[PDB]
């Protein structure tokens, strides 16, 4: 549902830069298999940016019928219009998705203020469950724990993607909300840290290509059996890094692509083919976990 | 005409969040009257984010309309997918226009390659001047001069619209590129700096409201009477501030309400109302600049 | 020893700017009776800056008379020039004290390199524990976990004082040391946090007006009762903020003094005396607390 | 003199780190030789935090000895504590220097007002002129313009060593401080622009070794022949950038032992000696110099 590892699942793509359902179907398979809590259908590392709203939509149709109730599908539905954010997530009220996955709108800065009134209008024209999702670095704005606390208020707004890397957000938030708030790291490095400070799971790049191992982990974590869990963490640490050592998805693509799950490693530009130092960078980190 | 005080104009609404045509023609009948050398229609100050590509696109060629040719136009372009930036470009093409401000890919985080790719391929595929458009706080990526520099050798890649602030910037870029490049402020607190290192002119926001002493200072600095231009500057320096006390365009498009230049300060979510501080802030700020 | 709370012990000063005898009595005592397990003597807390080399060492030496074996004693011994660090170690070797406190090189931003040397040196010029002491933002500079590393090693390197504020450094620093390598927090604001991912303490300046909190507060965190130390923690939070909020120590000797702890507020410039709106905002800090 | 290029040069050591007179000698001839303004003696690059006060008194009088009268010596002596830079600026009344650099308190952090009466108590304790010296990443402070233009009254605070690298300083320094107020650059790659923008000279590294092209650069930039002044500058610009390679001075006490200007590039730790790769990068930006 929502707690422990939650795939941010790449958006596999033939040679035409098209969704490839043999390739997502394999990804899917893979995932229900390795014990993947969620998946996260065309949030960013699903290439959200450089899809359209229908070609977003029937991505997450697709993901939810290859699913076929296997596994729960939460949608990426982020926009920086609110009008905007309503209407995609609109597509997919009785779709059979659990919740969406929204961003702090993105490049038009809004205050504090904005933010609250763009959730909250989100979440009012919704029966969905809604995950707030802060990752100042790509935005520029940042949801502070203040805010987060506002609107855990709202009935259907039930979480956050934290993915600042600032672990002091999760006890700041913690307090300010009630306890079945979920908690879910956004940044691969520090989320064993994130789940050692009270953290509830991980919406992850990494589980991508090391699902059965993010899962086995983030089971750990829950436990309390965190030094079991940081062995896991040690072996995967070096792709949690280079992972973005090219801007995420393309190392994962590449990845995904040597480890035989999808058919191709194509992106849309913005995006471009990984460089021939980043397969070797991310090659030895695929070693170094043990996946290749 | 890409030198001297060009205007990232607002957008005018009404109290529903259409655009209110009586608004922009006293705006446009503004600039004209005061010396502005050009407009730039639906930019960020425009809230490009919030209106839709048809909303924008009639912005646009209601501004071309009501300038009726007493004024260039330039158009926002700029879009975080290549393809609908080259979609967005191609419905300008014949338009009036004189040329087309683009921004690089927002939330993406495109590498250096990728912005050469994204920015080669708009260009490609239309005859438009192209000025390139670099805000990483706002985008969370920085468009660098070497890429810069290897933008300028694409025909109709003839300027950028540097809103770093960081003024070591502008001979940096300068240094890489030709002397018919165009090195633009977007970034009003700096622009006068900007302009004495070498720069050509600024597209500001504080021109909405002050558009006949940008213009004066605009001449005066490309005339190399820094001291005379710095008087003017340092009376508009509060506003080149206060402007962004909170989220543009929520304090410019108060300003023009209070001058009587626009009928409403309307904006779209997620901007909302300007707070009882920032009024009295951006007040005392138009107060200093003798404008109120 | 070395873990639970340390006091980051102001030097209480008579209206002349010389250590006053009665008032670091009452100190000690106080911290005695609170259950402090140790005192870091003329550190940052305690003005090492504007202390020369024999104030200091009368002060370390006072402290460890009047502490009269109650309370084990780390004497601050940092300075940014080798030859110096050595010096002042020397000064402390048979004293009395149980350990040093050393600070990264401030100000000449020595290499990994170079703080490896540095270190290596003056361990070697002792067999007191010296405890290295990371604070970039204080310094210039930042020992990275690699260097740890490296410098565990040695065989009188015991443990980090961490200040950084990135609760990231924990688990990183953790697996590249043994496990009786000390790691204590340096921000108080962090410091929970800190120990609820495997830290062993704080070395702290909240503790020289809430001592018995804060003891209370690690120890309940050693056990594993991190909910309840929580509450301690959101009790003292506002105080961990605000004795920052002019340059320390001047918050927490005005709060010493407020509290009857010392006779006088004074420090040595460029420290200045507490602004009238310090004093209310730290007031109010201690007044949350429950101390006032 | 406080105009032009001024050079804060190194103390060159033997294999011992004690001040070699042979290698002071030849760098002093050479600056004389070749148009440098003034040497700024026992500053950062000099080698301040390891020496002490006897030394540094030694080698401000060494070069005053040697310079004979040929060029004038500005003496380094910025502290952390207020009363130790009172004692050391006594140290060099009647020296025969001509002026004092003095940094902001580093380490310890002091306020605005806390800046302010360290600078006006040197300032009042002598006759000598005073230059204020920021660098905000060496101190962790930043003297801010508004405390600059209340120091810049007091009447032998006649200047600042402004080392942000950020250029929009320039000017919000010059409008609050009088017309014979010095603005010189500390930070080599930024300090044409510096001067472009209305600065009178530079405290430089790179005239170390490029003492001409820098004096002919400085006096070019205080002509307004900047294009002329930025053809240097771009041959200079590797080593503006390199000689902070590695910890200043190891890469420019490597070059100029490189050059024959010194006998030895011995440091004192917690400075350590270039790397290979140091070397390297330093030799291939004196090359592009012209300067081998
Ligand atoms: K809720
Ligand atoms: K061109
Ligand atoms: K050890
Ligand atoms: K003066």
């Amino acid at each position: 549902m929502f707690t422990g590892s939650i795939v941010a699942i790449v958006t596999p793509m033939d040679e035409k830069g098209n969704v490839c359902r043999a390739s997502l179907k394999k990804l899917i398979d893979y995932h229900v298999a390795s014990g993947t809590s969620a998946i996260v259908s065309v949030g960013t590392t699903g290439e959200s940016a450089t899809l359209n709203h229908d070609e977003h939509a029937d991505v997450v149709m697709m993901t939810l019928d290859l699913a076929d109730g296997r596994i729960p599908v939460i949608a990426g539905t982020g926009a920086n219009a609110t009008a905007e954010a309503i209407s995609l997530t609109q597509r997919f009220n009785d779709s059979g998705i659990v919740g969406c996955l929204t961003v702090t709108p993105y490049y038009n800065r809004p205050s504090q203020e904005g933010l609250y009134q763009h959730f909250k209008a989100i979440a009012e024209h919704t029966d969905l469950p809604q995950i707030l999702y802060n990752v100042p670095s790509a935005t520029g704005c940042d949801l502070l724990p203040e805010t987060v606390g506002r609107l855990a208020k709202v009935k259907n707004i039930i979480g956050i993607k934290e993915a600042t890397g600032n672990l002091t957000r999760v006890n700041q938030i913690k307090e300010l909300v009630s306890d079945d708030f979920v908690l879910l790291s956004g940044d691969d490095a520090s989320a064993l840290d994130f789940m050692q400070l009270g953290g509830h799971g991980v919406i992850s790049v990494t589980a991508n290509v090391a699902a059965r191992d993010m899962a086995q982990m983030c089971k750990l974590a829950a436990e309390g059996h965190f030094a079991e869990a940081r062995v896991i963490n040690q072996r995967l640490m070096p792709l949690h890094n280079k992972l973005f050592v090219e801007p995420n998805p393309i190392p994962v693509k590449w990845a995904c692509k040597e480890l035989g799950l999808v058919a191709t490693d194509t992106l849309r530009l913005p995006m471009t083919p990984i460089t021939d130092s980043g397969r070797e960078t991310v090659r030895a980190a695929l070693k170094h976990a043990g996946l290749l």
